[PDB]
């Protein structure tokens, strides 16, 4: 991209030991900014996003090089789903079903495109409107080789364990079905209005919970069929777990049934 066309604002949206995000520009955009191979990760993330064309996935404008390495994408003005919900706890349950269903349409596309996200969390879903969600954060994402059904992580990175399926933790095997597991945690998060999953527990304690067969409980006011769907996403054995075709069709139908009423 051509820096001269881009305009940064002083206030960062988020920061950390990784980098920072800012607002820019005719089209409004979001910019992730570095603070040796953190560039490679960003280029890798840029490479992934370039291949993705879907309404429910944040669309990349491009990458830019100046005082920092910058990834430029379309703006989702309302920001991370988890925070939004925390700040707006009277969002209707129909509207949450709407939002998660949109993530599942996005995830069915990614599944269909044979990409695995590897970081599907409520924090990584951004809101364009109250009624339009997009999937963000493809920094951990991998294209599946033509000859493979999963991505084999060759080392333990800094992993969001509370979002990760047993096969990820146990075998480092990342598939679309691993992302489905995460979708369940994401589902739980959305219906819990941006509560952190497995609160008060270390990652190793979460594994011990799940191995026993213990699951996070039904969020207050979450329809039972949506909690059922979460638990189905939390099938321990990845063979018996649904992919997003099944998951999205479950949500698709339910969201229309819930439209049927009002
Ligand atoms: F992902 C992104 F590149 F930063 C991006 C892309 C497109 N639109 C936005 N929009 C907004 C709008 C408002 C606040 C934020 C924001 C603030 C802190 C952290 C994060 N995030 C980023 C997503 N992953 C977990 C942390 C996002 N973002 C962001």
């Amino acid at each position: 991209l051509d820096r001269k066309l881009l305009t940064l604002e002083d206030k960062e949206l988020g920061s950390g030991n990784f980098g920072t995000v800012k607002k820019g520009y005719v089209k409004t955009v979001a910019v992730k900014i570095l603070k040796p191979a953190l560039k490679d990760e960003l280029l890798a993330e840029a490479n992934v996003m370039q291949q993705l064309d879907n309404p429910y996935i944040v669309r990349m404008i491009g990458i830019c090089e100046a005082e920092s390495w910058m990834l430029v994408m379309e703006m989702a003005e309302l920001g991370p789903l988890n925070k939004y919900l925390q700040q707006n706890r009277h969002v209707k349950d129909k509207n949450i079903i709407e939002l998660v269903h949109q993530v599942s349409m996005g995830m069915k596309y990614l599944e269909e495109s044979n990409f695995v996200h590897r970081d599907l969390a409520a924090r990584n879903v951004l809101l364009v409107t109250q009624h339009y969600a997009k999937i963000s954060d493809f920094g951990l994402s991998k294209a599946l080789r033509a000859d493979e059904n999963y991505y084999k992580a060759q080392t333990h990175g800094k992993w969001p364990v509370k979002w990760y399926a047993p096969e990820c933790i146990n075998y480092y095997k990342f598939s679309s079905k691993s992302d489905v597991w995460s979708f369940g945690v994401l589902m739980w998060e959305a219906f819990s209005y941006g509560q952190k999953p497995y609160r008060g527990m270390k990652g190793s304690e979460v594994t011990a919970m799940l191995e026993k067969g213990e699951r996070m409980g039904c969020p207050a006011g979450c329809p039972r069929e949506m909690y059922d769907l979460m638990n189905l996403c939390w099938t321990y054995d990845v063979e018996n777990r649904p992919g997003f075709a099944a998951v999205e069709l479950r949500l698709r139908n339910y969201y229309y049934d819930v439209v049927n009423e009002g």
